[PDB]
């Protein structure tokens, strides 16, 4: 006998609706197997990866990760992939939870233009990625082209106050992490498994500060997790708290209370928060440098009453989070833009500039830039600053340790090179500081770091 | 007191009959413990770790990964390591489940010709991985020399249709992948971790086309599957199908009902499927470059009736499989043998050309090169293409993009580069086209693509 | 309700005493909640991370993996962390566990020469990483900020004979494996996630030979095993046994008789161990370049009496441990150090290179040199490496094949390159080859092998 043997399709057919990441369609709310139609669309199309940095991504509706797909067990899936006009690639798709070779591969294959339907019966219940299935196959999954489908319990889960969609993947651009521009795919990074960016839904910050998933002490979250990968396996990890439930795909084994877990490349889970003391709580990769090098924090954000007895403590700020402690850093995006335009202002340098100064630089400087007398010396109003702005970016770029005098006073200590800012980065926070604090304006270009970087003092 | 408690051997002195993978020995079907006799012998020897491509291995038994061992739990082992005289290198022998230090490595190594032997009891059920354990340790085990033992509990494990030997390895060739020749082990690419072939039973289509796993609809199908590394952890996953049971080592725990698993590299795992539509069902690492780039994916072909209430779909074909799915790519082989011995035919060219076309090529170009008119040009009697075969070099190595006329109709898309396509293989796939579909026939040679490369348009 | 609800703090305010790494706070034999007073200061500090090889570590109480902290489920923990005011950084924690926005970090900003203090409920049992959360957080992290939490369940962990504490950190610097001097922090080789040196409790050999952990045939050994990554994630292994019980952070499951397990980058596991028989028990790093070619292997070594029933075979030695067979490596260190004051010795070399014989050359020509007559040619009175020291070295750098005579006897073999050794590893170990077995003496200096490097033969 098969799985979800729960009699022929009944009722009406049911139109499926799909839902954008980080949303979840609702609990489908049904004691019978229903034929459900499902019409997803692929569409290839730029988008911004990080602030000033396009990528040619090819998605499942318009987004990455794709559309969610919500079904019950038992019911008769007929799944239609249209490929919009404009794609120059030909798609497919392989839904894992499929009972069938390829998972859908063969009978999805649909040029531009053109669409394709198959029909499956959902077997398996469980939390499930689909993905593209065209050779060659890792490009197609690197550009974007994976989602989830849920297929519910015929009970369906138990109710939560929130139901959230976070899909991990891993990019690979040709450019270095940061990097303004159009980035074309790298092969060559994707076959040694060696990304320049590791991102929740599609880009970095799409999961932060003004785009934060949110609830309240006292609620539940359930989040539906996905790894397209194509490579990276996560040790998924939530910062400052716990899961009361972690569960792969349709397994019957459910470890309960822990923090950190493995997702293999492909896999998928469904967890669960209870929400004890308000604060962010942050999603990651605890292969650290993803995380924190790479992009790969979403934020839940939770509002009401601390409670002292439980946590005394503040919440998260820029120290760890970095520059995505703030809302958002739109600054970076305009200043991109002007100077892609020409019209690159010493005011869009200075936003731009401030957005990327938080953690970066204020974490020892402080967001005033005042320091710590004789410890780390001060930005604000720096005699040692004004006095030579070229030996400025060569510390930014190359560091600085041994003796120095900023302000009349005496340091002796070691700041670490940060070479992997680039040069627009450099220059932006450069200018933002020289026009901060009461220092002497002016303002340093990318050309101007260009330089310093080609050969160092 | 110890666990395997079940008294002293008893019955006669049993010589393990060990076998060669895929296969596994029958159940040992038996209620008392023995002494059990094992004798495995180490063989250096070149094998193709893919078409054209020799590479030193070294081999329990003759095979990659060595041969399976199979014994009940409470047996007493005594067992034999010979290693063949025509080795160079010293070997020995670890196995997982064997309670000792080295789990028999010192009291193992042997010389060139020699023999070695010791006895263990096997207190543990499950099934292990075995390796060599012979400093460098990890050049012995990149080399190949891994392979499976298992200790069943003692009533047997539960009946099934079929069992199965499957067993990934990561290897580090000096050349790149599917450069052709004798390719010497990198160290350096073994310390980076950095493979150049991921391979299930040590080759590129190792159980693929005709060497497929086989069942039917119904059957129930075990597989040992093995991780013998030596650096990577497989996302291992079958595509279209579940496993109804993954059990690791000899663990307690039991996951049911899941398609993505996590193997650690030394890690083992048991699991069973059960088939229930016709066609083939890939085990890949779902780290998707290793899959689709590196050789990682065999298949279990099922036979029998298509249920279209289960799944309405075709096949896997090419677009999935590339140019596996195909029975075999002995053409590659005899072009290369051919290229050695000074004597390659266009032909020989045009039947290797023809084998690597698919997926490769036939994704887009269709497998009759007809393309689709508008959206994919031809290559099916191609004027662009007869009008200058350097430039056709040029488009497989380095892409093509912009507007372009082909055979009266305009095109305006983009084929990416392919540039990890070797010149052997470029030669090969581009004489194949040009000898079909009333193309002008003559052939492309490898040196003539190595000039391409050396200076792009 | 809260979990870890077991009422107000009563009794005294508890003073923590942690310990350092490998030993682990007794029980808290305790039936109330307490307030438990944490008092943990930073240090900066070099030590050394390989045999003459320097690193500056970031450490929490001196020591890498820092102290061990053990509290009770419904505590709470008045934590102070200072920084010593001789660090350059500023510094912070992040404590798994902590039910509050990064675990601490906000509230533990500590600039050097200043403390803080937070407060928070230890309302989650388990075993838990805690590090350090101060942007770059991956700097800091790979500088060897972490450590372990214990939080007890309220009745305490079974009883056994002994508890250690073993971490895992991948580290990287900018040299080599083994090449000496103080080496920097290499950030570039941290982002692509390639570490130098993969290590247990912050140093090679910090838990083999003489530092070996020890337990005795029937005892029972408990391991709290922590993964600091920052990034790998550990295919945590026991040579020769098997873990009675794995379980992860303060999770629900528990997984019995398994001998290979994936601790997760940021991950905590406690494992049992039942010593059967004796001799040392490897923990490792199954991705195995990690375990044999860069630093992750400890060892738990048992006395007690040998049963032939169970393991016939002899204790582990060089074959498969190399170089950590031995009691320490102090000879390189000396040497090292002897080399830097200008005052190396001839006979500073020979013990140098009598440490690094074993194994690395020794797995073949044996430990006095004898090989074995036709087949390993011999280093003791050896004619041919007497007649041409210089080639000797290019031996060891870039191999030896084909026929040669050594002391009237033809050898036709192959002995692979050497060449991640460095300089002053070929030098010495030449050194003491040539000042042993009746060889001519003299010496090899890292200057001539580094020549040799330049232009090989
Ligand atoms: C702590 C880890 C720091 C971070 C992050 C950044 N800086 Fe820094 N900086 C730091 C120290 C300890 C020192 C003094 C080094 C010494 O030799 O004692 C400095 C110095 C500077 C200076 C020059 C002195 C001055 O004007 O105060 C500049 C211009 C400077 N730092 C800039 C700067 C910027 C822009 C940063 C972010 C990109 C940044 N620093 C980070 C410590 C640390
Ligand atoms: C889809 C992803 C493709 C794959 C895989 C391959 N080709 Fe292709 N090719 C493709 C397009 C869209 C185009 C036109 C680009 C444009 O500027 O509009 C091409 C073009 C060619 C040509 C030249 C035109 C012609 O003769 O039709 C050749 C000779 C060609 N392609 C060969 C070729 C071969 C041999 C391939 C496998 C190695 C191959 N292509 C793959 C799209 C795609
Ligand atoms: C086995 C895998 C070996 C290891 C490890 C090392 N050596 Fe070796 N060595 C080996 C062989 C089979 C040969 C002969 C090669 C041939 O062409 O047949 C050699 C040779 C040498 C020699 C020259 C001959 C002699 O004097 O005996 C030297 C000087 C030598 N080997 C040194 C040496 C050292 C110092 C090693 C550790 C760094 C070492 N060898 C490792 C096999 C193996
Ligand atoms: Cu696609
Ligand atoms: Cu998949
Ligand atoms: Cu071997
Ligand atoms: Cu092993
Ligand atoms: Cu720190
Ligand atoms: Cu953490």
């Amino acid at each position: 006998k098969l799985p979800g043997d729960f009699g022929p399709p009944r009722g009406e057919p049911i139109h499926a609706v799909l839902t954008s990441p980080p949303l979840v369609p609702p609990p489908v709310n049904r004691t019978y197997p229903a034929k459900v139609i499902v019409e997803l669309e692929v569409v290839e199309k730029e988008m911004q990866i990080s602030e000033g940095v396009s990528y040619t991504f090819w998605t499942f509706g318009g987004t990455v990760p794709g559309s969610f797909i919500r079904v019950r067990q038992g019911d008769t899936v007929e799944f239609h992939l249209k490929n919009h006009p404009s794609s120059k690639m030909p798609h497919n798709i392989d839904l894992h939870g499929v009972t069938g070779p390829g998972g859908g591969a063969a009978s999805s294959f649909t040029a531009p233009g053109h669409e394709s339907q198959f029909t499956f019966k959902a077997l398996n219940e469980g939390i499930y990625v689909y993905h593209c299935a065209t050779a060659p196959v890792g490009m197609h999954i690197a550009n974007g082209m994976y989602g989830l489908i849920l297929v519910e319990p015929p009970e369906g889960l138990p109710k939560v106050d929130h139901e959230y969609y976070v899909m991990q993947g891993d990019f690979y651009t040709a450019g270095k992490y940061r990097e303004k521009g159009l980035q074309p795919f790298d092969m060559e990074k994707a076959i040694d498994e060696r990304p320049s960016y590791v991102l929740f839904n599609g880009a970095e910050g799409a999961l932060t500060g003004d785009k934060a998933l949110h609830a309240k002490v006292g609620e539940t979250v359930r989040i539906f997790v996905g790894n397209g990968g194509p490579n990276l396996v996560s040790s998924f990890h939530v910062i400052g708290a716990i899961f009361d439930q972690v569960r792969y795909e349709g397994g019957t084994n459910v470890q309960k209370n822990v923090q950190t877990t493995l997702i293999p490349a492909g896999g998928a889970a469904v967890v669960k928060f209870t929400a004890r003391v308000p604060g962010s709580y942050v999603l990651v990769d605890h292969s650290i440098f993803r995380a924190f090098n790479k992009g790969a924090m979403a934020i839940l954000k939770i509002d009401g009453a601390e409670n002292k007895l439980v946590y005394s403590g503040k919440e998260l700020d820029s120290v760890y989070l970095g520059d995505r402690a703030a809302p958002n850093m739109s600054a970076v995006t305009k200043a991109t833009q002007a100077s892609v335009s020409g019209t690159l202002t010493v005011q869009d340098q200075v936003q731009a500039g401030r957005a990327l100064f938080a953690g970066t630089c204020s974490v020892c400087h402080q967001g005033n830039g005042a320091g710590l007398p004789g410890v780390f010396p001060p930005l604000a109003k720096s005699d040692f600053l004004a006095a030579d702005p070229k030996r400025a970016m060569n510390i930014v770029l190359h560091g600085l340790n041994g003796k120095i005098k900023v302000n009349g006073q005496e340091y002796d200590s070691v700041m670490p090179p940060m070479t992997q800012l680039n040069d627009d980065e450099v220059a932006n926070i450069l200018t933002y500081v020289l026009n901060s604090w009461d220092n002497p304006g002016g303002r340093v270009s990318a050309e101007d770091v260009k330089k310093v970087r080609a050969q160092p003092a």
